[PDB]
Parts: structure tokens; sequence; C-alpha cells
């Protein structure tokens, strides 16, 4: 399964993190959709922690939305790297 961080955007607008889950449903490739801001005001610190461990980050500031894993774990990155991947 796919892992797909970013932000549900009815809580905060995210384009590309709907066209990264439409994307995926289309090429029905099973993805979990991990959302980093649950509320609006109240980030998920223990996925945020996650996901900077998983990139490397000392930071969130400069962090993109939304980040991409691979089914085998592999940081693919934003949705034009999502796209290029199946291709």
């Amino acid at each position: 399964m796919f892992k797909v961080y970013g932000y549900d955007s009815n809580i905060h607008k995210c384009v590309y993190c709907d066209n990264a889950k439409r994307l995926l449903t289309v090429k029905k490739q099973p993805f979990e959709f991990i959302n980093i801001m649950p509320e609006k005001g109240v980030f998920d610190d223990e996925k945020i922690a996650e996901l900077l461990t998983k990139l490397g980050r000392d930071t969130q500031i400069g962090l993109t939305m939304p980040q991409v894993f691979a089914p085998d774990g592999s940081h693919i990155g934003g949705f034009d790297q999502l796209r290029e991947y199946f291709k």
C-alpha cells in the first residue's frame, strides 16, 4: 500500500493532495492517506515526526505536501513525481 501524507482539503486546501489520491484510485493502487492536520489548528505531532524522520529533515519549514512513499518504502516525493512513476 502506498503512504500519502497530506491535507484533507476540507480542513486545508491541498489540490495536489487530492490529485495524488485520484491518480492512485485510477491505477487501482491501494494507499493509506495520513492527515498531518486532523483539525483546523492542530498538527498531528506524531505523524509529522514520522514523516520528517523518513525524509531526514530537521524541520517542517520548507516541507511540501503531499509526500508519497512507495509500497516498498521508497520516497517518491510529490504529485509530479507520482505521475512520472506510473509512466
